[PDB]
């Protein structure tokens, strides 16, 4: 029948045996993180192993991992794993694939660009300051705050507004029906028993395309692609430096233009990249901040001196907070929430050495990697100075891989980095955060397959009066 599970080790390819039709994945209890981390302290450079019938192989050298990444992203690894059942989803950049990717790509890089960046920037530090009003009230208040549901309040403000122009205030407004359809749009957990299903049965994705059942649930993505051309008309042509109005600008004048449908799976799919990845990161580098307050002050005492007397964060006076950036990459470091990086091999190829069969998914366990002893000094420490100017090339772009790399890295990367540090730097601009004993210590990490924390952060905060 199917013939999968003997393929690595025929190939000469360590790793965990496999069981009949699940592979590798009971030994996913531990979390994607604590298995990849587990898998190169015992079989070293490459191992192999399987999500069920399908053959995973896992690289750690930096200049195959570049070659992966950017030598050969065209020719032989252009795509990510499929998934799950996607419907029309299957437009959207980031799932789709070879040609229509390379197209989307190219369609959409120039809504990126660093020009656009500065031009957005007063639309989300407008949201910088609204957080700071919603964050008064919790701290003066006495009681702790979650830091999920006040950034998840401020990545949605800010998603909001740079994609549609919508000006919301998310969290004194929860039932806004624009914004209670959006937050169903949360991170997906491949550990999930669904998902988990999904990989043991791909023969079954065909069937759950066929029922219209979809990954992306139907009533949000039915809720937003209406509204989307409700608004992508009149309202729009009474006549934005938004998401939605640049794509609009790039329908109308090389390949194909921007469909109005493959326009709305963006939209979409830049808010599922971007509102709990970035409400996530906050709150671990808004953890570490308050366990560390050796950092804390530091960043904002920087903050003053860019800022003084609380002015207002521009473009050029954040990529000049270089302790900030400090702060940012360090946790970035220890939580890389993507936590792997995949491609799949279109053909056979041979890279640096090894012979990759096409069909191999090759992923890349960044988590692990920057956990690394051999490129990290102290791994499990939170460290910004190891990314102080100088002392910080000696560390491997290819190892450190928090956006991922080569011309399929993260599009959102200068944005998502800017929109943090506006964040950070008009919060710390105000308050100081400190622990709670509900202020789990030592932090740890979901079991599961979102990296997240155990328990959600609650932290103790403070006017700077
Ligand atoms: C802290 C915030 C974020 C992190 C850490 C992050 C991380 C990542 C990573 C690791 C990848 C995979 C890249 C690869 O496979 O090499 C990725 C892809 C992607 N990200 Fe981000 N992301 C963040 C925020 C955002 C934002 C704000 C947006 C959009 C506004 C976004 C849009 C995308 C898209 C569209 C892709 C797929 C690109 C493609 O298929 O060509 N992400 N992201
Ligand atoms: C947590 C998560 O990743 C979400 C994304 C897709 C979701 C699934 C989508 C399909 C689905 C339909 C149902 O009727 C039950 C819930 C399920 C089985 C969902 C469970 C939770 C999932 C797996």
């Amino acid at each position: 029948g199917t013939h999968s599970h003997g393929l690595f080790k025929k190939l000469g390819i360590p790793g965990p045996t496999p069981l009949p039709f699940l592979g590798n994945i009971l030994s996913y209890h531990k979390g994607f993180c604590m298995f990849d981390m587990e898998c190169h302290k015992k079989y070293g450079k490459v191992w192999g192993f399987y999500d069920g019938q399908q053959p995973v192989l896992a690289i750690t050298d930096p200049d195959m991992i570049k070659t992966v990444l950017v030598k050969e992203c065209y020719s032989v690894f252009t795509n990510r794993r499929p998934f799950g059942p996607v419907g029309f989803m299957k437009s959207a950049i980031s799932i789709a694939e070879d040609e229509e990717w390379k197209r989307l790509r190219s369609l959409l890089s120039p809504t990126f660009t660093s020009g656009k960046l500065k031009e957005m920037v007063p639309i989300i530090a407008q949201y910088g300051d609204v957080l700071v009003r919603n964050l008064r009230r919790e701290a003066e208040t006495g009681k702790p705050v979650t830091l999920k549901d006040v950034f998840g309040a401020y990545s949605m403000d800010v998603i909001t507004s740079t994609s549609f122009g919508v000006n919301i205030d998310s969290l004194n407004n929860p039932q806004d029906p624009f914004v209670e359809n959006t937050k169903k749009l949360l991170r997906f957990d491949f550990l999930d028993p669904f998902f988990l299903s999904i990989t043991v049965f791909p023969f079954l994705i065909p069937i759950l395309e066929v029922l219209n059942i979809c990954v992306f649930p139907r009533e949000v993505t039915n809720f937003l692609r209406k509204s989307v051309k409700r608004m992508k008309e009149s309202r729009l042509e009474d006549t934005r430096v938004d998401f939605l109005q640049l794509m609009i600008d790039s329908q109308n004048s090389s390949h194909k233009a921007l469909s109005d449908l493959e326009l709305v799976a963006q939209s979409i799919i830049f808010i599922f990249a971007g509102y709990e990845t970035t409400s996530s990161v906050l709150s671990f580098i808004m953890y570490e901040l308050a366990t560390h307050p050796d950092v804390q002050q530091k960043l904002q005492e920087e903050i003053d001196a860019v800022l003084p007397n609380k002015a207002p964060p521009t473009y050029d006076t954040v990529l000049q907070m270089e302790y900030l950036d400090m702060v940012v990459n360090e946790t970035l470091r220890l939580f890389p929430i993507a936590m792997r990086l995949e491609r799949v091999c279109k053909k056979d190829v041979e890279i640096n050495g090894m012979f990759i069969p096409k069909g191999v998914v090759v992923m890349i366990p960044s988590y692990a990697l920057h956990r690394d002893p051999k490129y990290w000094t102290e791994p499990e420490k939170f460290l910004p100075e190891r990314f102080s100017k100088k002392n910080k090339d000696n560390i491997d772009p290819y190892i450190y891989t928090p956006f991922g790399s080569g011309p399929r890295n993260c599009i959102g990367m200068r944005f998502a980095l800017m929109n943090m540090k506006l964040a950070l730097i008009r919060v710390l601009q105000n308050f100081s955060f400190k622990p709670c004993k509900e202020t789990q210590i030592p932090l740890k990490l979901s079991l599961g397959g979102l990296l997240q924390p155990e328990k959600p952060v609650v932290l103790k905060v403070e006017s700077r009066d």
